[PDB]
């Protein structure tokens, strides 16, 4: 598996708490700032593999004429359905049929608490935001399936 | 002047106050609710020229396996020069020299105010966010270029 697929998000479209790839990785962003140096946007984020901390700073291109354009990557979430749920992981089922015995959850604001709550009223209405980056994967947000 | 060039903005990338195109035109939104009906996002949002309200729902599409995209449209913006300022309207020049003598400006967080002021301090560096729709033409934000 390569890189994870992306969309292209303008920057003032980014807020705290938006997943981007930066240095070439998801990451939750917590900082954003302006550089002195270029004046152009830097993005601070924690790794959602690693946890660990990178930056990157967004970069100006002139598609036509009087517009500029400044924009960051953002992964594409696929959405699979949850099945079962064991100990930290669970079974998911993507749209067409694969199964992924041990899909990871994230750590990240209650989700599994919140997955959980869910899947005890609902199991085939849940639904898990995946993160597919270079062969790893992750639930990284939930959704119950629209009325 | 057909319909204003657009870009496609993920719909967790949407956020109060942001710019969006809602039945066809550029509006800025009031407010993100969910559709009991459809599940889908509702959005309000104030027409930024006539100022009337309008609404329009998000709409799911599958691109690929297990890829389920939610978006709405955002006017590109085009960013002119401020050569001088007059009366409730500006001279404004393109990137390539088209002279806008009487370019209107949106009375909307006092971005007069704020524009005069950088202006009267700057004025090369001072620069207007433009939208064009159908014709029309109209600076809805400032920006000093960078550092």
């Amino acid at each position: 598996g390569s890189a994870s697929q992306t969309v292209t998000i303008p920057c003032h479209h980014i807020r705290l708490g938006d997943i981007l790839i930066l240095q070439g990785r998801p990451c939750q962003v917590i900082r954003i700032s302006t550089s002195a140096a270029t004046g152009q946007h830097r993005y601070l984020g924690v790794d959602l593999f690693t946890k660990q901390l990178h930056e990157e700073s967004s970069f100006v291109s002139n598609p036509a004429p009087s517009v500029v354009v400044q924009t960051m990557l953002g992964p594409v979430f696929k959405q699979y359905r949850v099945l079962d749920m064991q100990d930290g992981s669970i079974v998911a089922m993507t749209e067409t049929g694969d199964v992924k015995q041990n899909l990871p959850v994230i750590d990240q604001s209650s989700l599994w608490n919140r997955l959980q709550k869910a899947f005890e009223s609902g199991r085939g209405s849940v639904r898990v935001l995946v993160v597919s980056d270079h062969g790893r994967e992750m639930a990284v947000d939930m959704k119950v399936v629209h009325g």
